[PDB]
């Protein structure tokens, strides 16, 4: 994340770290809770590491030195990437985790709710990646602008998102990528998007681009039987 | 295509026809879409025309006659011939073709999906290769479009019947003990594809060999999975 300030515990409980750990862990991605046992990230997440047992998940954290030997861990039971995803293009950037054991949420652990279609205001960004450019022990927070996708052309399909000061200076930058886009309305904190893609970290004119959940719900509906 | 029969329009949406103006436009080699600006093929396709200016690309087509020089082709950006290729030498024959104009996906002009690293212990049962190749082993290139289909032959077997050859993991071999079923001279740099789950899936491209079916001497071509590090590197 880069453009903003540092994370309250609690704040995102949704908020999870993707991590890899062959040997020795370390953060990839973000990702968000959306029920006891699915998190929702980026497809393009697992480019290189496409091998799910190797994957560990941890939520309700804010400094990644919390996690240690004795710190719970979900494991990948099943990694569903969208079947039109392909690793050349930024198309159908996203992926489902069923965790092997299903969670029990607390005051830091809880899902968002999915979109169920409107002109969103106080939409926000979160993650655990460098601002400008290395990784950072604490969360980060946000707050952007949706950009309509029609000016975002400056292909993008009905399928993103995309938020940005086109005065630029706040955008996610690698380690954020599958984290979550979130908008405040009807009361109700909704999942809107899921960070994807922007070349650079943003600067200046460079939106940022995010696949768009509401889209996609027919698919992880379909998906989570 | 050697024992192989017309495809279909549609059939084959991600093969395209790589051509180069010698004398009148010509076909040389075959290649796949990958993606809007990517192209998959074999490097040895370059191996007398190194000059990327000089090739044409077409897509969407069943029939090369269909080709005028009025239909819009793409050109090539950037040629990526893998680092470690050799010209005469048989391997890492595999090259990337970013193409000058994102192209726009149709109905006859799809990309292939590629395979995963966790996919790589997969058994294929239902593979095809296609190309506008000979049909005999000294013979014509085709008009129109031919496919096949063809048995993956594993690779210490495929090893014991080359002998003066050295197939190492990074090929894979196709082909029936009888032969007659074969890439020829003109499929060069075309797709191998398999049928699992509902998914086709680019599994090889066609490389060496274009002994043009002859009898226990099985094609062998590039095996994509081996490099898609290299491809997602290459590809960003
Ligand atoms: O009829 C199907 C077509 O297939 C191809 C060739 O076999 C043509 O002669 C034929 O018209
Ligand atoms: O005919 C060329 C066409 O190619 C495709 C699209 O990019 C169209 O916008 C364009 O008109
Ligand atoms: C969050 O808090 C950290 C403490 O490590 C500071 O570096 C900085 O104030 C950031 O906003
Ligand atoms: C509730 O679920 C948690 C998930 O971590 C388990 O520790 C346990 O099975 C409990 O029933």
């Amino acid at each position: 994340i880069v453009g903003g300030t540092n994370a309250s515990l609690g704040e995102w409980p949704w908020q999870v770290s993707l991590q890899v750990k062959l040997v020795s862990q370390t953060h990839l991605c973000g990702g968000s809770i959306i029920g006891r046992q699915w998190v929702l990230t980026a497809a393009h997440c697992f480019d290189g590491i496409p091998y799910p047992d190797v994957w560990r998940i941890y939520g309700g954290i804010l400094s990644l030195s919390e996690i240690t030997k004795e710190t719970p861990s979900s494991r990948i039971k099943e990694l569903i990437i969208h079947q039109e995803y392909k690793v050349s293009e930024g198309n159908y950037d996203i992926a489902l985790i069923k965790l092997q054991t299903p969670l029990n949420y607390t005051e830091f652990q809880k899902p968002i709710s999915l979109p169920s279609n409107t002109i969103y205001t106080n939409c926000w960004v979160t993650g655990w990646g460098y601002t400008k450019e290395e990784t950072q022990n604490i969360l980060q927070k946000a707050t952007i602008p949706l950009v309509p996708n029609e000016e975002c052309q400056k292909v993008i399909n009905k399928q993103m998102i995309c938020a940005g000061y086109k005065e630029g200076g706040t955008d996610a930058c690698k380690g954020d990528s599958g984290g979550p886009l979130v908008c405040k309305h009807s009361g109700r904190w909704q999942l809107v998007g899921i960070t994807s893609w922007g070349e650079g970290c943003a600067r200046k004119d460079q939106p940022g681009v995010y696949t768009k959940v509401s889209e996609y719900m027919d698919w992880i509906l379909e998906k989570t039987q």
